[PDB]
């Protein structure tokens, strides 16, 4: 019955298409829950049990738990996650028509890996701005429907198909979502303007531009003769939004407890404004930084049984085996000796199994970090690969790391 | 209302992810349709308004109609397709144990490609055989469930992912099926053994040796903005096979009928042995073979848009633009003037639309055969696209080539 | 020491340097064991209890054991195995006379390994065809004697020698037989005339063509420490034979039992056309057929200790670990659950131990086939390498196959 932190996971995955589908779904969540809707315009009255949440381009998300004590005197207990993943974009004249066919031209946003996005049943998802009325809106959308596919050549007309090739992302990308009679005009916003109609009933004047990506129809699941996997896209990074969603929900105490989940990191402002206006001017905002202290979650590489030498020998962290402390000393304001031991030592007291990850050695607010993930395999596929034990482990760390009264 | 069509291809290939269940799922219809299973063992007592079916291994199958005319004075009408498709497959010692995994180690069966079958959600079926109360017996399973994955490595820790690479079968291929606690003894014969009791009660006191084969769990499906198009694993050949099997129950007239099912296409005494034991002693089999003609159906290129210069300018087919006549100069007993000149008649006279297809030139029973086939993409890929108005088609003039009263 | 046992195969091998020989061989043992040559050419008789045997070209042979029951009501049992080997072969104009030596030119009959017959004693036998008393006659000759030799070129001359170099199989295979005074005349066919003589006291008037073969008169021998390895010549695949026929002769019950040893297996009609002999006319064969099963006996390939990674790590079989059930789902009528099973029980059945290979994945009459062998070192190589128990573990199943009442 972390069989309920997975299906919650899996639910969210689905209502989650895009960043902007996983702003929303979290902000549903939080609505539900009791927090209020801060406006970056407005002057803010925040206080002492407050539970508030902000977001920026409809994207990015924090939210908020203030409680007893000050952040001048007790600190923020923060949890960053991400709302973007590698996925395929719609350009702004995406339309191509050859060999009776309409596709949509694409960009590929953030590393993704190109070669899983064929052959799978795509839909389209994001946000549309146009004109409605003599005044500019925006909204999102999802077709929801297998819409699009990016099909394999045969290996008949590829025979060295195997062996690899580099895959050319402008010509063997672009989508294919129909078939056109010679010549029928195609016009993608026309088509945006029916899908407004259809799923929001709204009549535009003009449709302007969108952010539209591609993504699997096929939820996430439970996978594995015992169910000690789970498959789906966006685990990256997802996985950490939903966990740190359900911990700053769920937990105990009454500590000041941040949760920022931030658009782009895939591809800093934000947070520091947002945290500056919870405190007074002058000195307050460095003393409280340096009372807090920031879990950044990001999913972590397992050892991949096929590619193990990927790996050092030492640091290969399993599946099921917990959150993955990812250590590497090229980096300002990442893991240190104390944000690790601190880290390390919750886990243990919360009876949490935890690991160590550095890679192979061939191969700003000011906050003291602590950089963790939960082990994955395929990292930027289109279905990826994460233990279905871990979810639970990281909440509960997670909730004890926000009840946690005393930082290092 | 080829919607039924498309519902029964669907159905057809879910019941059928090996060619033994996509022989039983034939043998179901056939049954169901009034045909008489013949026994290969048996003396056989065949007559003029007889329909019949007969199996060999339990993965092929030739489904029988004899009509009001003995074969020697009016012919055989057939159609070939093939139970068989590309996929991967249990070895028979195959339990991996590495990085706290079990894995099963696998046989590439045909020509398949080997990326796409990787971030996958995929199930294992087929034959085991067994001893029971001292006799040898086989049986099919299939265990439904998505108990396996291949998982891609990261990007990350393959950074030159999308520039290719030869990816090694032997290595990377052997999927994930479970966690093993150390050390946890593997027998996969016992997963066996647990599977024939769950699934048929059967209590074997040995597991001997099966012929498994992983398949992807996500049903085929109508895919595309209007619906033109169907995506699946196993549409080569499973498609040929079910247009064949409705063209066969669904024909008129009275003539002398033929579909032939063969396994190991993608690695001719059956369908030899079988017809001659319906005709005297003599000349009658050599007389009424140069009266039949074979209609040999199997999947054609249709011309894809990001790889169009792997076609010739001139012969590109289009999904929904109907079956595809197969043309190579350099084969005997192919597609020649005669037989296809009848096929594309055929169509004419049924107002289905027909295609012509050779190569780019830069790249036995004796029996008068055409070659064609419904155009597709991704060919051995483990999802595969063909038209969603094609499979009507094709059905269509099947049906008249089995009520053709008249061969040339 | 001992132990040995394998004299039966050794001198087998001694006695059968080329397929007629073998042939020969094979047909003295029979025909000594009561089983009565069969004309081809004739009208057959046969009878219950018979025993027979027939060749063609003298170079196949198949023997035949009928036994109570008729084939139609009891199936055949029948083992295949192979009559010739990968060697080198004399030319027609082979005389090559230089730098004072008579070579004779050869060709490369196989896949053999070319370095292992440098630096050997070689010999030379075969068929001869020639005219005597207005007839046209062939014979079998054998010179016994090491007359030839193909030496290496000295490292001193060649001091890149052991960093390989391609072998040139028209420039460096010609053997050296003799020295040719200045201006002496070599004459091949004469030195066969005299062979002739010699051998069967004819004189022919004229020699006209032949096939002959060199092969190592260092007969084979049991090797090793404890006598655990048999080295020879031509164990692919007269160690098949030479089991094969050593289970038809002392097999028990009464069961219809064939031996097939075809020539050229190195690169079907004769088995299929003497079956049918055996046979009633009409569906008879096809029946009968349905009821046999063909074990397929052809060496297999022991994990090397030198060379370890070109097996499958699971799928090694050793030498001396019994007969290999060799898999490979890439053919029809090869190896599958139910001839596997089969065998496997039968071999449990006669305590005797059996293994399975298939290959790294990196690397007719229509009737039922498992493909067997035992395991061997240096295929292809003038001298390979087999274990000293596994001929009579080989020997122990095939005869209970042989009386093995019951198939499948
Ligand atoms: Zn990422
Ligand atoms: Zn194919
Ligand atoms: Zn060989």
């Amino acid at each position: 019955m972390r069989a309920e932190l997975n299906q919650g996971l899996i639910d969210f995955l689905k209502a989650s298409p895009t960043p902007f589908h996983a702003t929303a779904s979290l902000a549903r969540r939080l609505e539900a829950a009791g927090y209020r809707r801060l406006d970056e315009r407005d002057a803010w009255h925040t206080e002492t049990g407050g539970r508030y949440y902000v977001t920026r381009n409809d994207s990015s998300l924090i939210a908020i738990r203030l409680g007893r004590r000050s952040p001048l005197e007790s600190g923020f207990r923060l949890v960053g996650a991400a709302t973007d993943s590698p996925c395929l974009r719609v350009k702004p004249n995406p339309e191509i028509a050859r060999n009776g066919f309409l596709q949509l031209g694409v960009e590929v946003y953030g590393g993704a890996l190109f070669a899983p996005w064929f052959d799978r049943d795509l839909s389209l998802a994001g946000r549309v701005t146009f004109r409605a009325n003599g005044k500019l809106e925006s909204r999102l959308v999802d077709f929801r429907k297998a819409i699009a596919v990016i099909p394999n050549l045969a290996i008949h007309l590829n025979r060295a198909a195997n062996e690899g090739w580099p895959i050319n992302a402008q010509n063997e990308l672009p989508p294919i979502i129909a078939q056109l009679a010679p010549g029928e005009a195609a016009d993608f916003r026309l088509l945006l303007d029916e899908q407004l109609l259809r799923e929001h009933g709204i009549t535009a004047d003009v449709v302007l531009d969108y952010e539209l990506s591609f993504y699997d129809t096929q939820s996430a699941a439970v996978v594995g003769l015992n169910d000690e996997f789970i498959a789906g896209a966006r685990l990256d990074n997802l996985l950490s939004c939903h966990a740190g969603l359900e911990a700053l929900l769920n937990a105990e105490g009454d500590e000041n407890c941040i949760l920022v989940c931030t658009d782009h990191e895939e591809v800093g402002p934000f947070l520091e404004q947002v945290l500056r206006r919870l405190l007074p001017e002058g000195d307050a905002f460095s003393r409280a930084i340096q009372r807090s202290l920031l879990v950044s979650a990001d999913n972590a590489h397992g050892v991949h049984p096929n590619y193990a030498d990927r790996h050092d020998a030492n640091h290969g962290p399993a599946l099921n085996g917990g959150p993955v402390i990812k250590i590497n000393s090229n980096q300002r304001y990442a893991t240190n000796s104390e944000t690790a031991g601190f880290f390390r030592h919750l886990c243990q007291d919360s009876e949490v199994p935890v690991q160590s990850f550095v890679t192979r050695s061939d191969m700003q607010v000011g906050v003291r970090t602590v950089d963790i993930g939960l082990p994955t395999f395929a990292m930027h596929s289109i279905r990826e690969l994460a233990g279905s034990h871990d979810l639970a482990h990281l909440v509960k760390v997670l909730g004890a790391f926000y009840a946690s009264s005393e930082l290092p």
